[PDB]
This record gives C-alpha cells, sequence and structure tokens, in this order.
C-alpha cells in the first residue's frame, strides 16, 4: 500500500542506519592503535567481518541487511530493489556511518584515536593498482551475498549470515595491505567527515567498491541466474509497485 | 503445572547454574597472565565466544541458555519470561559464576593467578565512556540473541548458537581495551566475589549490560516484532500461568 | 544381522581408526615447536579443533565420529552403545593414534620434532589440579556432543561437526597451559608410545577425560534427557541384540 | 542435448576459470611477506580457506566449485562426472590460476612481491616426505568435499562450504612448514608459470595432491558408499550421456 509510506519500509530505513552506525562503530574501534596492545591483521579482519555476520543475522530480516552503499546500488542495478528504497537506504547507510564515527570519537581514550581508522592508501602502491583491488574484494563479497540470499538456492545454504560476515573477513586480509580495505563506500565516508579528512585518493573507496559489486550484480542476476520478469514488470521494481 | 514447581524448572535452573560455572571458569582461565605464553586479545575473545557458543548448544535446550543475568531481565522487560524465572536464573547466574571463578582459583598456578582476569578500565577511560560502550557492546549481543531464537523467524537462521557464540567474540575484540570486556553482570561479579577485589568502576559492568540489553528487548520486542497479546496474557506470563 | 558381522561394523571400527590417525598427525603436526614461526596457542587450538570438524564431517556418518576413548566410554556407560561396540573403537582408536604419531615422526624434520608434542604437566601444576582442569575440558565437550547428535532435538542444531570441533578449540584454549590440554587419552597415548616417553602423570590424561566425559554422560543420558526402557531393553543394548 | 554444447556448461567451465582466480589472488596476495606486518601462520590458513569457503557458496551451485585439478581428478576417477567435464575443469583451473597470479604481480608492491608466493620445500624435509604430507593434506579435503557434497547423507550437513573452507585452512596449519602447503596443482603452477621459477620439487605438488585425492575418492566412492551402478551407466558417465 504506497512502498515508501508502509511501516515496513519505515522499520527498515531504521535498521539500515542502526546496522551501519554498529558496524562502524565496531569496525573502527576494533582498527584504533590502542597502545595497551596493538591489534594484528587476522584481529581486524575478524573484527569487521563478525560484525557484519552479526547484524546481518539480528536485522537482516527487517532491511535485507545491505550496511553498504555499493552492496545496495548493485541490487538495484540487478534489478532487485526500488530506486526509492536504494535512496533511503543509502542514504541511512551515510548517516548511520557518520553516527558510529562519532559514538567512537566520543568514546575512545586520546592515546588510541589517531585518525580514527580511515582508510589509507599504501604509498608504496598507486590508486589504479589499489582500486583494482578494491574492485575484487567487493566483487567476491556482492557475489556471497548474492547467492547467500537467493531463494532460489537448492544447494544447502548453511549460514547466509556467517557465510557473508566471513567473505569480509577475507576480504581484509588482503585489503588492509592495500588501503586498510574499504569495500563499504560508508565505512570510508563516516570516519572521513568526523576527522573532517579525505585524503587526495578517497574516490578510490567510492568508484572500487562500486564498480565491483555492480560487476558481480551483473554477472549473477543477468548472465549466471537470470530470471522471468517482463519488461513492464522490471520498470515495476525500479518503481516499488511489482506485485509477485 | 505450576511453573516453579516442575522437573522442568529445576533442570533449568541447574543448567544455568551449570552454563554460567562453565562459562566463567573458561572466560577467566583463558585470560590469566600465563608467563608460557601471554594470552592475545583475539585468543581472548575467541575464548569467550567459543564457550558461551558451546554452552547455547549444549544446555540451551534445557533452560535457553542465558548465562547472563543482563539478557535474563531484558527477557522480563519483553515480556518473555515469568518474574520467579527471573529471580531463580539471575540467583543461578550469580552463584554459578562465583563458583567457577573459585573452582579456577583452586587448580590455577600462583605465577598465572593475577588478579584472576576480573574487570578493570583503562587507565585512560572514564567511567561514563566505559559505560556507553558496555550498552553497546551488550546491545548488538542481545538483540542477536533475540533475532536467532524467535520462534516467528523465516530467515534461514544457520546455526544459533556459533553466532551468539562470535557476536560475543565481537564483543570483546572492542571491548577488551575500555572494560577487560564485561557485557554479563555475573562475569564481573563472580572473580570480583572469589578475589574481594571490587573496583569503584564495578557499577558500570552491572548497569551498562543490563540497559544495554533492556534497550535490546524494548526495541526488538515492542517496536521491530511486537507480538500484542491481550493485558492479562502479558500478567500471566510476568505471574508465571500463560498458556499457548 | 549380529552386529559385529555386519559390513557396516567393520566400515565403522575402520573409520575410528582412520579418523583418529588423521586426528592425531593433524593435532600434533601443528604443535611442533616449529624454529621458523613458533606455533601459537590459538593456532594449536584451531588446528585440533578443526581436525575434529572436518574428521567428524566426514567420517562421522560412518561410525558415529567418537575419535576418543574417552567419549566411546561415555557413550556406553550413557547406554547407547554395545559393549564388543566400545572395545573394538577404542582399540582402533589406540592403534590410530600410535600410527598418526609414528607417521609424523617420519616426515618431521628434527629441528621441529622435539618430544613429538606429547602431553606434559605445567611445572607449577600438581597432578590433582591436572585431574580437575582435564575433568572440566572432556565434560563441556562431551556434553556438546550429545547435545548435537541427539536425534530427539528441537532445537536448531546448525552444524553439529563444527560446533563440537570448536568446543576441542575451546578445550585447548585452556587447557594447554595446564598439560598440553588431552581431552583424549588416544591423543596422549599415541605419541607416548612412538617417543617411549611416559611421564609420572600420565594417568591424568585417562582419568581426567574418562571421568568428565562419564560424568557428562550420566548427566544427560540420565538425569536431563533420559529414555524410560526396560532392563532387558538395556541389557540388549549393551550385548547388541537391542532392535528400535 | 551434448554435454559440451549446453548453456550450463559453458556457465560451469567459465565458473571454474574464475573461482581459480579469485582463490589464487587471494591466497597468495595474503601470504607475501609484507615488511609492514608479516602475515602470521594462521593468517594465512584462515585466507586461505575463507577463500574456498566464499567461492564454493557463491560458484559452487554453477559448476560443483572444484577450484582443484586433484578434486576434478579425484571425481573422475570415483565415476562422478565425465572425462569431457574434467578436462576442461582442470583446463579453466590452470588458465585461472594463471590469471590470478598474473593479476597480483600486476597490483603488488615490489617491496612485497619477493617469490610471488609459490610453494617452495623446506630444506629440512626430502621430496619424498612433503609427497607424504600433501597426499595427506588433499586426502582429508577430498574425503571432507565428498561426504559434505553427498545428496544421499541424512545426518545434518550444516554448511558444506565453511566445512570445506575449514579443512583447507587446517591442510595449512601443518602444511605450509613443509611445502608452504600446495593441495592443490593449479595453485602451485599459477605462480609458478608468472614468475618463470619452477623448483627442483615441484612435481611433489601434482603427485602429492593427486594421489592423495585419488585415494579418497576411492575409498569414499568404491569402499564406504558405493552406488551400484551397472557398467553401462558408468561408461555413459564418463562419456557424458547418463540420464537418472
Ligand atoms: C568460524 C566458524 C563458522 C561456523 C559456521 C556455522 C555454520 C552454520 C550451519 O551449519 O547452519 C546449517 C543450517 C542449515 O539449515 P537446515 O536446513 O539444517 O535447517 C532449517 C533451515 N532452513 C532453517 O530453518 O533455518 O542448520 C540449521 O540448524
Amino acid at each position: 500500500k504506497k512502498e515508501v509510506c508502509s511501516v515496513a519500509f519505515l522499520k527498515a530505513v531504521f535498521a539500515e542506519f542502526l546496522a551501519t552506525l554498529i558496524f562502524v562503530f565496531f569496525g573502527l574501534g576494533s582498527a584504533l592503535k590502542w597502545p595497551s596492545a596493538l591489534p594484528t591483521i587476522l584481529q581486524i579482519a575478524l573484527a569487521f567481518g563478525l560484525a557484519i555476520g552479526t547484524l546481518a543475522q539480528a536485522l537482516g530480516p527487517v532491511s535485507g541487511g545491505h550496511i553498504n552503499p555499493a552492496i545496495t546500488l548493485a541490487l538495484l542495478v540487478g534489478n532487485q530493489i526500488s530506486l526509492l528504497r536504494a535512496f533511503f537506504y543509502v542514504a541511512a547507510q551515510l548517516v548511520g556511518a557518520i553516527a558510529g564515527a562519532g559514538i567512537l570519537y566520543g568514546v575512545a581514550p586520546l592515546n588510541a584515536r589517531g585518525n580514527l581508522a580511515v582508510n589509507a592508501l599504501n604509498n608504496n602502491t598507486t590508486q589504479g593498482q589499489a582500486m583494482v583491488v578494491e574492485l575484487i574484494l567487493t566483487f567476491q563479497l556482492a557475489l556471497c551475498i548474492f547467492a547467500s540470499t537467493d531463494s532460489r538456492r537448492t544447494e544447502p545454504v548453511g549460514s547466509p549470515a556467517l557465510s557473508i560476515g566471513l567473505s569480509v573477513t577475507l576480504g581484509h586480509l588482503v585489503g588492509i595491505y592495500f588501503t586498510g580495505c574499504s569495500m563499504n563506500p560508508a565505512r570510508s565516508f563516516g570516519p572521513a567527515v568526523v576527522m573532517n579528512r579525505f585524503s587526495p585518493a578517497h574516490w578510490v573507496f567510492w568508484v572500487g567498491p562500486i564498480v565491483g559489486a555492480v560487476l558481480a550484480a551483473i554477472l549473477y542476476f543477468y548472465l549466471l541466474f537470470p530470471n522471468s520478469l517482463s519488461l513492464s514488470e522490471r520498470v515495476a521494481i525500479i518503481k516499488g509497485t511489482y506485485e509477485p
């Protein structure tokens, strides 16, 4: 009864806000240069991944648990959500990321705060190289999300939340060495806003993840497992007036 | 057939006593300053999470496997358990934590004993900051618990025990840096009793987790996925006389 | 058609032999003092656990996947298997552990070989203190096994293999500091035969685990979730003549 | 309508190529000597394993998700796939490994490139010893794979993808110390071609993994769980003309 005007839509947008707040808080907080014991690569990798896995499990049934502007955009291109759901989700994700980083800023002691765990290019490498890396990291993540959340799947699914979570961990085990690992425009945007700190190569953390995810969406939803759908039904999905 | 008098209820209370004993024993025992090899952050975090994850799987069918007064009180507020089940569970949890911490004291060598892994603030974290952190830590946990044990769930659940387990691990990966990570007033209370060691900040490890869990319950059960029910049925739940 | 004469029984005894060989090989192999990169506590605990988890998944459907004399004896006392099945399994497990430890001895370089990762009591720990620890370590494991493999379970079980595996990992995260972590008489026995090195505290690695596992069986099968059966039926299980 | 010619087959070959590309990229990428933070044993092992778990979850429904010439050949021997499928999968796997290694070479900084994480025999290990290790490592993996993907299984399977994945992690926790851990001829071939360097022991990374997986297939499909097909049916599978 009008997609945008429903209580379900209000709960979904709020859930996207809340999930991204919690994600960023946990992600950045585990990555700070704590004097007591500097976090290791695997430590940070599992922290980010377990945050997504926990949040996917907890708030996934409310909104779909995107928690990531690149994932949301790819689902739009692959014809899975409406334009307006995409807009509100992305908006909620960026606001959530800012809040999460802001809350972290207010609780972290001064010796730990540092750069608030912003993404940083590895200066032994170039923009183009780093962007290719982020394209790959987000590509495998996206592909795993689409495969784990496809209601058509007949292969035993296991735990979608834990599979998706551990894909985030995988991305970090390589990506940290290149860019601090983004895979998520909101993860990069949040702390950059709170610390008023945008590096020249900030575009990498938007273009890489988005292109990676969208490529996975094209591959998955259009080449590997296409669906039925008339053109008018495809237009209806974009508008949010599709009756299945 | 009169809740408090049933064999089921007796087993439930025993299981909450036993689960907290084993949890606290393993948790604290993994976190001591073993001179042979000092436990790392990730190592401690996984021990706490796998303990909860193993105990959820093993004893959860008996009692619901709360293993945590903050969670028990949250489920009361959310109208899921009776007042008497709450009192007995909390009592069983506190006594169990003391038993586990006591058993550890009796087995651990002198060079490893230390302060028996009591909770303690970072020397640069204030009580106010610690408070907000514990709230967030227990909030994500409670939310993951309620989502993973909801009978109404249609989303593939995966493993609720391991999801809840890894959500605890998630908590520790940030929490240890602030308060040694509590998320659980019984976990804080057990070693504090055995060592007769209550820091001024001890209240944080009670209020922080309880408020965090209660907010998650209010959100989950009254805002996101309400049950409705008549006000006489709600009262019947509190008094232990509700029939489905 | 006669238990010991069935093809299924032969496959089962072989499976227990093979699983224990592979388990002990991976277990000990991961724990050698490799000079290029000394294995960390978490490294070893995960290896042991992932070994059991992988072998439960792969060979459990053939034999039950005990891979542990303590578990087998516990299932005998809990009236789940026959006496003759118990005898052959233990035999196969002990022989398997010698094979695995022997094979590792054959491939490992001497700069890493050391004691072939035999169990050893911590200097600062009495035999009796190690006794209580080994009891508890094996107790939580057995309890998790019985809960995860119970065909009466209505609770989402998730992955019994991974849950059981991670329980082994949990055991090592504390137990390594006390005894190198046994939980398994065959695991202690294997390298001790190959190295011809039996420590004074060797009985601990038998009594601790066996007592811990048996207590868990009594608790689970006779107190928490019993099955009321006639005396003659119980005797029929022991003799291997029972028909459900 | 002729196996090789179908749309499904074309996708399956591509999926194997893409899976091996991504696998090798992440695997080698996680293993480079990054001077800022040298990857730990457990760090590398989880990267490799989680790569397989993620790719098995994502692309397994498309191809069977072999990502490994040893597994593919084992499945041919075990009468599970056609000769033509085995040929194209192996070919696609090897081309994918080169592509993945090639892409890493293009993005990795000079200070971390090193040997591009080619497998390398331990100086203190003989070729014959490394041979036995690789046999055992791939044996346990193949066994886990066949048990987890058997549609005749009644025991709860849990997460096939993650069980297989963590089996790979298990392989590495022992294998890295001997050979850098191969378990997969493509994984060894890829960077060897790109770097134009083949070790004297390179055959071990082929023969070891292939023998181990084939033995596992003979044990699983002909000794433990046979299917009793007629000889004409077996020949039909080999030719890809089998109808169930």
